C-alpha cells in the first residue's frame, strides 16, 4: 500500500469477535523505534573471566524487531475468560499483520535544549524473514512483546543473536548474518506494510482438567479376573515358610490392580516451600537445582518436562525450576523477594504426569533367593516408555504462545517445554530499522566510513489480528464445573485495571484448565 | 536379455553426472566367483566351549551374494567432494542393476600343472530375493562390497546366516532356509541379468553442521521476562537465614535461562585418549566397555546412540565404542596398533546431542528441608524425553549407505545406528551360484548323492547405477563456510591414488557435515 | 555393430582416391595388444637424484591407445607425391574410424612350452575420450602411430601421462585420472567399433 502525507496509512483496529467456532482477536498499539548501536553491527561476547557455563559469542544489530508471542497481546482478561471457561481446547489458524502511520522525527540537542521535529522524507525500512534464514529469537521468552493493555505505548526491541563459541571467543563454524543482505521494503510516511500468515495444523491446546486419573480408572463394583501376587511366605507354626499365593485384585485391593498405561515421564526437581521456615538455609540455588549439560557447560533445566507441581495438600510447595514465574507489575529485575512474584501451579496434571519433586516409581534391584533379601530402588529420571501418556504444561494468559521447532534430524513430541504451540514454520521474524541519515559531509572527499549522522527515531502504529479455532465442551457431567471468576468482595482496586496513577496491572497468572474432561 | 557367444552382453557404464537436483552415479566392476562349500549347505556353530556371549548356530551356503552398501562403491573422492561441499542434504531415489558378460572357466590341476579353460555351456544362476524371505545380511557392515577404485577386480562374498541357539546348539524355532527353493534365473554366456529398484521416501541425510546450539540460542540483548531462583539463603548479620529470592535471566545469567528443548539422549561411554600416556594401564577393553544384554549374553554397544565424541579442546579423546573406525589400506585383521586405523570424529553434533563420554545432566535426589541438605546425582543414561532433539551419526564416504529396518512390533526413529539410511524394504539381496557340473559318473547306477564335480569358477562384470536427490544450500551466512580441501603442500603420494605399486588407498575418512546451517 | 563368431566384423579398406578437390585416404592395418602394468595403474616419477630440469611425476595405465598422427599412416609415397606436386595447399576435413575382427588369445607357458589358444568369450573394451577430459598425449611426437607400410603389423602403445611435481615428488593440485571412470564399450569377437569425426575450419598448409 501507498499514499500521501496528510493521509492515515491505516485505521485503528482493535476488536475481538467470537463466531461460535472461531474468534478473531484484532489488536493495534502505538510504538517507537530509536537507532540502535548507532547504526552498526557490533560483535559481542561473554566476559573473558565469567564462569564457563556462561560464555558466549555473537552479534547485536542496528535492527529492531516486533513480537507478540504473548497471549495477552490478543486477549483481554474478559475475553480470555470467555474462552477459557467454555472450551475443551483451541488453536491458532491464521494471522494478518500491518504497520502504518509511520512517522520519522529528528531530535536536536542544541546546547542545553532539545527540539524534536519531522524529517518527513527520511525512511524506516521493514522486512520479514519469511524464509527463516535468520536465527529465530522469538520463543525465547524474551520481553518486548506487545503491551497487554492497548492504551500502552511501547519501545521496539533490538535484534541480537548467538553463534558458536570456544569460551569467550569465536569458533570458525559460527556464522555472521547481516540484516542488509535482505530485501527490506522502505517506508516513508503515507506508506504502510501489511502481510499475512497461515498457521499449520497443530494440536488444540488441552484447556481442560481430567476427572479420572490413571490408577483410579477401572470399575469398583467388579473385581478383575487376572491374578496378582498377594503373599509370598506363609505361617508354619512359629516360623514362616515361603509359599506364594495369588489374589484377584478388587476394590479393596486397588493399589494392586493390573492396568494398561503409565504416567508421563519425569526428571526430579528439588522441592522448596512458599513458607520461608521449612526451607533448608544455604545456597543450593544453583548447586542443588536440576540441570543438563552440553559441551561441558551445565545449563539450567527451567520449565522442566511437564509435571504436576505438588501432591494433594501441598500447594505450599514447588519445584526449583519446574514452574513458570511471572513478576507482579513493577517487580525489579534481580533477587526480588517471593512477595514480588506470581508462581504458576500445575496441580491439574497430577492425574497423569508424575509429581516434579517426587520420583517416578521404584524398580527392583537384585534378584532374590533364599539367602538374599529382595532389593529395590526409587527412580528419579524416567525417559519415555511405551504405554506412557501425559499432559503438556498449561498456558497462562500472559504466557508464550508458540515456539519454533528446531531444525534437527530428530524431535520428540515438540510441544515447547515452556508451554505453547510447537511450530515448524512459526510466524516469521519482522524487522525494522531506520535508514541512516548522513549528517553534513565535508566538501573535500574522504573514503572513510560515514560516522556522523542525523540524530533521529521513528514511531507509528502496528496492528495484529489472529484467528483462532475452538473445540467446544461436551460432557454429560451433571454437577457444575469449575469456572474462573473475579472475587465478589470489595477491593481498593479492580483486577486488571489501572491504579490511581493509571498503571495497568495483572494481579494473578490465569491458567487455562478449568473445564473438566474425563480421562 | 539374451544373445550369442561372441557378443558382449553389456557395455561398461561407469560415469557420474550431476543435474543440479539429482546426480546419477553409474559404476561397473569386474568380479569372480568360486564354488563355495564345494556345492553344499553346511550347518555351523560356535565352538562348544567358547564364552557364552559368543555362541551361535546357523548355516553357510554354496551361494555367493553381491553388495554395494558402501558409499564409495558409487562416489569418487572428487565427486563425493562436490556433493558434500554444496548440499544441505541428500538421499537415494532409485537404482538399476545388471550383471553381464558372464564367463565360466574350468581349471584342471593335472599333476604338477593347472590349466584353466572355458566351459562355454555350463551356467551361473542368479536370483534376487525381492520378497525379503531371506535373512537380510547386508547392512551388517560386512566387508565384500564393491571396490572403491574401478580398476580393482573383486571376489564375491559367500552367503551365510544365523538362527536361534541354546548355547552352541540349535533350538527348534530356528529356521533353515534353502536357496534352491527360489526361482533362480540361469545365465549361460551371452546372457545378462538386469533388474531395477526404487527407494522409499526417506529423510535427506543431514549433511550440514549447526551454527547455534541448544543452550546458546536466544537473544543476548534482551533479558527474558520469566524469573528463576537466584538465591536461597540470605545474610543475617553473621549467619545466613534461608530467604529465597528470584531473578530474571539475562545475558550474564545465561546458564540460568529458561528454555524449550533438551539435548538428545545418551548412554555413557568410557573415554580413551589417542595419547598412550593418559590411558590407565590394564585390560578394560571388554570389562569396561558399555554394553547391553539379551538372553543372558552381553553384546557390545558399538556405534553407540549418536553422540558427539569430545568436548571443546579434546580431539585427543574418544568413546570406547562410540565411534566408527576404519583401517588404513593394508592394516591387518587383529590387534593392530592405533597408527594403523582411522578413527571417525563427530564433534559436529556437540551442539545438540550429549557428549558420549560425559553424563547427560544431573537430577536431584532427596527432598531438602531445614534438617536435610539438598541432594543431587549425575545421570549416565537418559532415554528419550519430550522436547529432546538431536542429530544422527554423520556418513563417511567409505561408510554404510543403508540398512534394513527389522520387522517388529515397534521401532523408534530407525536411522540405523551405524549411520546411514534406515529402509523398510531395502535393496533386495542379490545371489549367485554356479550350477554344479557332475564330473564323470560310473557306468553302473548308484543312488548316492553326487560328490565328484568338475572343478570350475565363474567371472564377468557387474554394474550399478543409482540416482540420488539433493537439497541445495541456502544460507544468508556472510562469512565463508568451511569446505573440504586437499593439502596444498607437496607430498610423496597423492591422496586417493595408487602408490608406486598401483595400490589405491583412502588416506582419511571423509565425513559429510561441512556446510553450516543454523539450529 | 554386432554379429557372430565365424563372421568378419569388417572388411579391409585400404584405398586412396582423388576427386579433383578432395582425396580420400583410407587405410587399414593389423595390430596387437598385451596387458600392460599387469592390469594396474602405477604411480611413476623421476629418479630422486636426476637433474632438476628432468624431474616429473605422473602415472602409467593398463590402457593402450591408438594413433595415426603421422602423414604416412595415410599417404603412400606415390600418393603424397601427387598431392605435393600440384597443390598450393591442403587440409583435413573429416575422418572415420573402425576397429574390428577383434580376437582374444591366451598363452599358456606350461613349464618349457608355451601354447596360445582362443579365449573366445573374454573381451577387449574400447572407448574414445571424445570430451577431452583426458591428458591429451598425441601430438607429442611420440612413436607408436601407424606403420607407413600396410603389410606391417604393429603393437599398440600404452597410455601414460604427467601432472604437477615439486622435484621427484607430487604436489597436491596434480590430478589422477582413472580410465575405468569412463563408459568403455566392450567388444567380444564378432563385435566392431566404429566412430566418425569432423575437423574444424583450419588453414590449408602452405605447400608452396
Amino acid at each position: 500500500g501507498a499514499d500521501g502525507v496528510g493521509n492515515s496509512s491505516g485505521n485503528w483496529h482493535c476488536d475481538s469477535t467470537w463466531m461460535g467456532d472461531r474468534v478473531i482477536t484484532t489488536s493495534t498499539r502505538t510504538w517507537a523505534l530509536p537507532t540502535y548501536n548507532n547504526h552498526l553491527y557490533k560483535q559481542i561476547s561473554s566476559q573473558s573471566g565469567a564462569s564457563n557455563d556462561n560464555h558466549y559469542f555473537g552479534y547485536s544489530t542496528p535492527w529492531g524487531y516486533f513480537d507478540f508471542n504473548r497471549f495477552h497481546c490478543h486477549f483481554s482478561p474478559r475475553d480470555w475468560q470467555r474462552l477459557i471457561n467454555n472450551n475443551w481446547g483451541f488453536r491458532p489458524k491464521r494471522l494478518n499483520f500491518k504497520l502504518f502511520n509511520i512517522q520519522v522525527k529528528e531530535v536536536t540537542q542544541n546546547d542545553g535544549t532539545t527540539t524534536i521535529a519531522n524529517n518527513l522524507t527520511s525512511t524506516v525500512q521493514v522486512f520479514t524473514d519469511s524464509e527463516y534464514q535468520l536465527p529465530y529469537v522469538l520463543g525465547s521468552a524474551h520481553q518486548g512483546c506487545l503491551p497487554p493493555f492497548p492504551a500502552d505505548v511501547f519501545m521496539v526491541p533490538q535484534y541480537g543473536y548467538l553463534t558458536l563459541n570456544n569460551g569467550s571467543q569465536a569458533v570458525g563454524r559460527s556464522s555472521f548474518y547481516c540484516l542488509e543482505y535482505f530485501p527490506s521494503q522502505m517506508l516513508r510516511t503515507g506508506n504502510n506494510f501489511t502481510f499475512s500468515y497461515t498457521f499449520e495444523d497443530v494440536p488444540f491446546h488441552s484447556s481442560y482438567a481430567h476427572s479420572q486419573s490413571l490408577d483410579r480408572l477401572m470399575n469398583p463394583l467388579i473385581d478383575q479376573y487376572l491374578y496378582y501376587l498377594s503373599r509370598t511366605n506363609t505361617p508354619s507354626g512359629t516360623t514362616t515358610q515361603s509359599r506364594l499365593q495369588f489374589s484377584q485384585a478388587g476394590a479393596s485391593d486397588i493399589r494392586d490392580q493390573s492396568r494398561n498405561w503409565l504416567p508421563g515421564p519425569c526428571y526430579r526437581q528439588q522441592r522448596v516451600s512458599k513458607t520461608s521456615a521449612d526451607n533448608n538455609n544455604s545456597e543450593y540455588s544453583w548447586t542443588g537445582a536440576t540441570k543438563y549439560h552440553l559441551n561441558g557447560r551445565d545449563s539450567l533445566v527451567n520449565p522442566g518436562p511437564a509435571m504436576a507441581s505438588h501432591k494433594d495438600d501441598e500447594e505450599k510447595f514447588f519445584p526449583q525450576s519446574g514452574v513458570l514465574i511471572f513478576g507482579k507489575q513493577g517487580s525489579e529485575k534481580t533477587n526480588v523477594d517471593i512477595e514480588k512474584v506470581m508462581i504458576t501451579d500445575e496441580e491439574e496434571i497430577r492425574t497423569t504426569n508424575p509429581v516434579a519433586t517426587e520420583q517416578y516409581g521404584s524398580v527392583s534391584t537384585n534378584l532374590q533367593r533364599g539367602n538374599r533379601q529382595a532389593a529395590t530402588a526409587d527412580v528419579n529420571t524416567q525417559g519415555v516408555l511405551p504405554g506412557m501418556v501425559w499432559q503438556d504444561r498449561d498456558v497462562y494468559l500472559q504466557g508464550p504462545i508458540w515456539a519454533k521447532i528446531p531444525h534437527t534430524d530428530g524431535h520428540f513430541h515438540p510441544s515447547p517445554l515452556m508451554g505453547g504451540f510447537g511450530l515448524k514454520h512459526p510466524p516469521p521474524q519482522i524487522l525494522i530499522k531506520n535508514t541512516p541519515v548522513p549528517a553534513n559531509p565535508s566538501t573535500t572527499f574522504s573514503a572513510a566510513k560515514f560516522a556522523s549522522f542525523i540524530t533521529q527515531y521513528s514511531t507509528g502504529q502496528v496492528s495484529v489480528e489472529i484467528e483462532w479455532e475452538l473445540q467446544k465442551e461436551n460432557s454429560k457431567r451433571w454437577n457444575p464445573e469449575i469456572q474462573y471468576t473475579s472475587n465478589y468482595n470489595k477491593s481498593v482496586n479492580v483486577d486488571f485495571t489501572v491504579d490511581t496513577n493509571g498503571v495497568y496491572s495483572e494481579p494473578r497468572p490465569i491458567g487455562t484448565r478449568y473445564l473438566t474432561r474425563n480421562l
